[PDB]
């Protein structure tokens, strides 16, 4: 693929947390949680399904 | 206006999708998972979560 829009880099990112989470991985952080805009809101849904695993697993 | 718009259509969808699976529930669909795009392999990373939450309850 192409590097040539930053478009590609929080799709990419977000796939990489969606496999840690299916792994059982409630270690690593999710990305962009700071941003405002529907990519900081899509990040933040990610990281509360995170925290629902860890309750479940403890 | 914002409405009409077709943007924020996904981003709502895959909201609901979020907290269905932070629920326990694995028997709703994802949606857009017929979708080519970047959106449609978001789409699809969800479900792939879905089934790994069904096998650990199964």
């Amino acid at each position: 693929g192409s590097h040539m829009s930053t478009i590609t880099r929080p799709i990419i990112e977000l796939s990489n947390t969606f496999d840690k989470i299916a792994e059982g991985n409630l270690e690593a952080e999710v990305p962009h949680q700071n941003r405002a805009d529907e990519i900081g809101i899509l990040a933040k849904s990610i990281e509360r399904l995170r925290r629902s695993l860890k309750v479940a697993m403890e």
